[PDB]
This record gives C-alpha cells, structure tokens and sequence, in this order.
C-alpha cells in the first residue's frame, strides 16, 4: 500500500538537501515514498496549517468569504507582504501569519482543539497560545497524515460545509496549465530544531489525482525554493507532469 | 468610461486578422477596446455558451457535481477528445459539445429559455434545436454583453446558488501561477458565418480583476491559438500580467 522508492533521493543529494517526498495515486489507492521512517515521522505543520484554519474560520463565520478584507494593524513586519490588506486568497499566497493569528484568538482555544478533533488533524493537540501553537505549541503532523487530511478535503467529507472546503481549495490554488492543476501550502518551521520546509497538497489531472506531502530540512531561508523544484522532478520522474 | 485603444490593432494586422479585444477594470469600473463598435457587435456564442449552460444544468441538478461522468454515446466524432468519458471539468476544457447538448435536452426549452431571460443574457433567444441554438439557433450575444454576464457571475450575482457559480468558476479554470488567475472559456462559431473565435473571462490579481471578451475573424482551425496570445498581448502591453 506503501512502496518505497528510494530513487528519488537522487533529487536531495543533488542539492545536498535531506527529506522526503510522499505522493498518493488517488485511482490506484498506492501510496509511494523516498523514506517510509520519515514519511511518518510528525513535524510542526506550521504554514500549512493555514489550510484547516481557514477552514474552522470559514465554518464558524470568522471570515464570511474569501473577499472580506483584513486590514493591516499598522505594525511594520519585516516580510514586505504581510504589512498591507489581505483577504483569505492573497493571505494564504503571501503566508501572512498575522492575519491567521487574528482568525485563531476569534476561534478560540475550545472551538479550535474540537474541531482539529473532528479533522483527526495530527496528534490534535493545541497545547500553547492559540494563536502559535502550529508554530511553537503542542500540534504536530507527519506528511502521511497531511496526505490523509487532504484527501478528506479533496472529497469535501471533512466536518466542515461543502461551501467552506470549495472555498480553501479555491485559495489553494497555486499552479495551473493545459496539462495539471496543482493546488498546496507551503510552510517553514524555524522556532525549534530540526528547521523544516513544507509542501502539500495537490495535482489534479483530467483522470486522476496525486496527492502530495513533502518536507525538507531546511537550515536556511535560501533553500526554500526547493520544496517546489524537488517536488516537481519527482513528479516529472514518475510521469505525472511533463 | 469607455476608452478606445486602436493601437492594439498593431496585434491583429501583424497576423494579418482583425477582431476586437474588450477589457473592464473591476475596480476603476472602466471599459478599454479597440472597436468600440465590433465590441457591441452581436455574434453567435458558440461554445462560450457552456459557461451559462454549465451554471444551469447545476443549478437544476442535471449535473449533480464537477465529478459525475457523462458516458461516451460510442459514437466516434472528428474532435478525437470528445471520444471518451467527461465530467464538467473535462467537458469544459476540450468543449465537448456532445455532453452539453444532452444537457440542453434534460433542461428543456421551457426552462432553458426562463434562465437566459433571469441571466440577461445576450438577445436571450434560443429559437432552434434546444441542442444547437448557441452554434446555429438564433441567440447572439456581443462582447460587452459578455462582460455584463461574466460581472454577474464572478460576484455570486446571477439568479442561481451560490454553489452553481462556484463549480462553474473552477470549471472555467485556464491558467494559474505567481502573476495572475485565468478563469476564460474558448468558443468557435462555425455553422453559420461569420466564423470568428471567441475568448472570454476574466484575470484575476491579487488586488483586482480585469475582465475580458474578445472575438476575432477566424477562417481555418489553424488561428485558433491567436485567440489567446493576442489577448496576451494586449494584456502584456497594458501591464495587467508581465
Ligand atoms: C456530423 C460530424 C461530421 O460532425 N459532427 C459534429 C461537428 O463537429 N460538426 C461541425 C460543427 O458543428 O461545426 C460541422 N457541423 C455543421 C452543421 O451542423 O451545420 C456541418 C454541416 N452539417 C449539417 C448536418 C449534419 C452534419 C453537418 C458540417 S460539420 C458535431 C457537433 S455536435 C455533435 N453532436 N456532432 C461527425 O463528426 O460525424
Ligand atoms: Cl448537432
Ligand atoms: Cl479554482
Ligand atoms: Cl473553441
């Protein structure tokens, strides 16, 4: 159900970069991997937790619709993006923490830990400030089970509304042509070892879908870049993508 | 309120063709093309048609979601994509007339001609095959009626749920990455003359959206790519994408 190709390691040596890569054939129910120990050890999710956040956000009518604008506090932040307007589309593209912080006080701890149960959303755990805690706090997740949350939204059978899963998926979307869609968050955990980049999501074809997790250590802000490449010739290796 | 532009007609002549490209800036509500009187000129929709029929068929349930297959009748047509199974999303890219005219048939005159009329849509009449009147019945719809309509349907506006709209928005997807969102459907007036190509929809950015509609004289199969690099263009030069 799992099959390792260790293959694949091939595009981390070739940056001297260590990490794994999991994808999901969603027709073939197989699952293949780079590293099975990896594959399922947890790692802070950090931005990539911005997708079940928007979900409870929507769900609970924190944000109405991915128009509503959040507007700057005024405090200068040193990524360049963050210290303007956002709504949910443009929030989710720039990874403006601030703004999800705002939406998680607005959940609330209580509403919160019950609905990352209802996700089974890592080890569920929201120990910490509810406004940290994918950044610093208790929460962990491994890329096999962001592979599971994600195909649970894929289908809209979390227990959210379907108009809440349509809506995140829409401000999932990343890449798009002729040949695939790839919906995902990025993420990039830096408060404690190991530092960790993140990729998840998805590339929808006209007759299939390939779910996708990968994480990468990541010592600097230089490498991030390669989260997308690396990803992408395992894609391109497996005939996926052109 | 509406300006026009002659200068993009430099990307017409220089593929010796003529048309007119309508653009409208969502958040200054002004209008650009470069014939003003080709863009209020009435021509059939031809497979643009699919954006209103798509949105219908849902609304109605005659397509339960973005997921039900539309089985391949067996017969084998020129277009050799059309000779496989679709669902909307597939039908929508390769315009599989096939499917949509059992789709009309389902909805039926009575209803077919009620949505129009609720939508504003172009001259609103489907004088002909209920299965054929976009390509060779009597509706005609123009340029800036496109817009008008695509308007509607970008803000949740036309008299349809909510949930209609939104498949039919991610159906329309065209392209997507760091720059802009392409949301857009081609169609190709053959039937009856004039043939002309059309591309309609609309440029999303981060802090605003462009609509367009454009047609052009479209003699052989093979210009059909201009549609869309002569839309670029216009776009490039009027720095709405890079
Ligand atoms: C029929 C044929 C040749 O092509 N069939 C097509 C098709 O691609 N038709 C072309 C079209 O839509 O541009 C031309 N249609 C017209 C036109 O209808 O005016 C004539 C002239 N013509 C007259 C009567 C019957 C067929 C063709 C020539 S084919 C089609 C569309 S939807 C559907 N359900 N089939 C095939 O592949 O077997
Ligand atoms: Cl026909
Ligand atoms: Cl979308
Ligand atoms: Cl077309």
């Amino acid at each position: 159900e799992w099959q390792e190709n260790k293959s694949w390691n091939a595009h981390f040596t070739e940056h001297k970069s260590q990490g794994v890569v999991v994808l999901w054939n969603e027709n073939k129910q197989q699952g293949f991997t780079n590293n099975l120990k990896r594959a399922n050890q947890a790692f802070f999710p950090a931005s990539t937790f911005k997708i079940p956040n928007s979900l409870i956000a929507l769900d609970l009518g924190v944000v109405k619709d991915e128009h509503q604008v959040f507007k700057w506090d005024g405090q200068t932040r040193d990524i360049a993006t963050w210290n303007r307007d956002h709504n949910l589309i443009t929030a989710m593209k720039y990874s403006v923490v601030p703004v999800y912080q705002e939406f998680a006080r607005q959940i609330g701890e209580a509403r919160m830990s019950k609905m990352l149960h209802a996700f089974d959303y890592g080890n569920e755990d929201i120990s910490g400030n509810v406004d940290s805690f994918w950044l610093d706090g208790g929460i962990r997740i491994s890329a096999t089970e962001q592979i599971s949350f994600l195909r649970k939204l894929y289908h809209n059978k979390l227990h959210v509304s379907e108009r809440s899963q349509r809506i995140v998926k829409q401000a999932m979307l990343t890449e798009a042509n002729g040949d695939y869609i790839i919906r995902a968050k990025t993420g990039y955990s830096t408060r404690i070892e190991p530092k960790i980049g993140w990729w998840v999501g998805w590339v929808e074809l006209d007759d299939n879908v390939w779910f996708f997790a990968m994480n990468m250590d990541m010592p600097t802000s230089d490498g991030l870049g390669l989260r997308q490449a690396i990803t992408k010739e395992v894609l391109k290796q497996e005939k996926i993508i052109p």
